[PDB]
C-alpha cells in the first residue's frame, strides 16, 4: 500500500548481532576480509524473540533506539521475531522452544504476547516490525498429516491470533511468515494457504497494521533468479518473486491490500543444495543483497535479512537431543553446533560468498 513501514525510518541495528560479528571479524585473518565481515554489524537483521528471556533485551532495544532517533533527528524501528508457540516447530525432529501444549501452552503464549506488548507499549516514538512465527503456518498447510502439527493447528491458530491482535494494539506492523517459493509457492499450494492467511487476517479483525506476509525466513533462495535452480523442477515458482506475484492477487481479491518482505540474507549464492527441502547449514551459502525498499516489485515492501547469518540452524551431531538430522545431509556444513551458537567457519564463507559483495 501507499504506507510501506521502512520509508522515512533508520532502521535500529541489533547490538546483539554486531557482538557476534565484532568477535567474528577479530578471527578472520586476513585483514581485508576481516574488514567487510566486520562491515557486517552496520546490515540491519531481525532480533528473535525466541524465549521469554529475550524480552528485557526488546526493552533496551527500544529505549536505546528511542534514544538514537532524538540524538540523531531521526525515527527509529525496531526489527523483531515473534518465535514461541508451545509445539514449536511441529513438524521438526525436535524443538528448543521453551513451551507445550500440553502444560498451559496457549495461557504461557498469551503472556509472552503480553510482555512483548508492555515493553513496545511504553515507546511509542519507536516503529516496530514484527515477523509472526516462521513455519508455523506453513505447516498448517502442508504438514497436517504430521500428528503433531495437526494436534497444534488449534493452539498455532489461536496464538497467532492473539498475537495479531493484541501488537496491533500498540501499532506493530506485522508479517505473519509464509514459508518461501519451495513450500507454498507450488501452483496447488497457493489457494489452500491464501484461505489460510486470509481467515487467520479476518479472525485478528483486519487490522490495517497487518500488512502482509514474510516469505523465505531462514532460507535461501534467490528473490530474481538468473535461471532456475534445478532444485525448484516441477514448480514453475522457481524464485520469491514468482511465489509472491502469483500469491499476492489472492489475497487482494479477499479483500486484503497485503505486502511482502522477503529474506536475502543467505541467498548470495544459487544452486548450492541437493533438494529443495534441505533446510540447514547449506554449505556455500553467501550473504545475499542488502535490505532495501528498492525491491522491483509493487508488492514487497523491504528485502530483509531476518535469519542472521553465521547463527546455525542446527547441530550435526547425532547424539544431540536437538539433533535434526536435516543438519547432518551432504549439503550441510558440518561438524554444526547446537542451533542458534555462533558458527564462525559458515559465517566467513558468508562473507567470503557474499553476492553483492561486501
Amino acid at each position: 500500500s501507499a504506507n510501506n513501514p521502512w520509508t522515512g525510518f533508520q532502521i535500529f541495528l541489533s547490538p546483539y548481532y554486531a557482538n557476534e560479528v565484532a568477535a567474528a571479524a577479530k578471527q578472520i585473518t586476513d585483514p581485508t576480509l576481516s574488514s567487510k565481515a566486520a562491515s557486517v554489524a552496520n546490515i540491519p537483521t531481525f532480533t528473535w524473540l525466541d524465549s521469554v528471556a529475550k524480552i528485557p533485551d526488546l526493552g533496551t532495544y527500544l529505549a536505546s533506539a528511542s534514544a538514537l532517533g532524538k540524538s540523531t533527528g531521526t525515527k527509529q524501528l525496531v526489527q523483531i521475531v515473534i518465535y514461541d508457540l508451545p509445539d514449536r516447530d511441529c513438524a521438526a525432529k525436535a524443538s528448543n522452544g521453551e513451551f507445550s501444549i500440553a502444560n498451559n501452552g496457549q495461557a504461557n503464549y498469551e503472556n509472552y504476547i503480553d510482555q512483548i506488548v508492555a515493553q513496545i507499549q511504553q515507546f511509542p516514538d519507536v516503529r516496530v516490525v514484527a515477523v509472526i512465527e516462521p513455519d508455523s503456518l506453513a505447516n498448517l498447510v502442508t504438514n497436517l498429516n504430521v500428528q503433531k502439527c495437526a494436534n497444534a493447528k488449534t493452539t498455532y491458530l489461536a496464538c497467532v491470533n492473539y498475537a495479531l491482535t493484541n501488537l496491533a494494539k500498540v501499532g506493530v506492523y506485522m508479517y505473519m511468515d509464509a514459508g518461501h517459493a519451495g513450500w507454498l509457492g507450488w501452483p496447488a499450494n497457493l489457494s489452500p494457504a491464501a484461505q489460510l492467511f486470509t481467515q487467520v487476517w479476518q479472525n485478528a479483525g483486519k487490522s490495517p497494521f497487518i500488512k502482509g506476509l514474510a516469505t523465505n525466513v531462514a532460507n535461501y533462495n534467490a528473490l530474481q533468479a538468473a535461471s532456475p535452480d534445478p532444485i525448484t523442477q516441477g514448480n514453475p515458482n522457481y524464485d520469491e518473486i514468482h511465489y509472491i506475484n502469483a500469491l499476492a492477487p489472492l489475497l487482494q481479491q479477499a479483500g486484503w491490500d497485503a505486502t511482502f518482505i522477503v529474506d536475502q540474507g543467505r541467498s548470495g549464492v544459487q544452486n548450492i543444495r541437493q533438494q529443495w527441502g534441505d533446510w540447514c547449514n547449506i554449505k556455500g551459502a553467501g550473504f545475499g543483497t542488502r535490505p532495501t525498499t528498492n525491491t522491483g516489485s509493487q508488492f514487497i515492501d523491504s528485502i530483509v535479512w531476518v535469519k542472521p547469518g553465521g547463527e546455525c540452524d542446527g547441530t550435526s551431531n547425532s547424539s544431540s537431543p536437538r539433533y535434526d538430522s536435516t543438519c547432518s545431509l551432504p549439503d550441510a556444513a558440518q561438524p554444526a553446533p547446537e542451533a542458534g551458537t555462533w558458527f564462525q567457519a559458515y559465517f566467513q564463507t558468508l562473507v567470503s560468498a557474499a553476492n553483492p559483495p561486501l
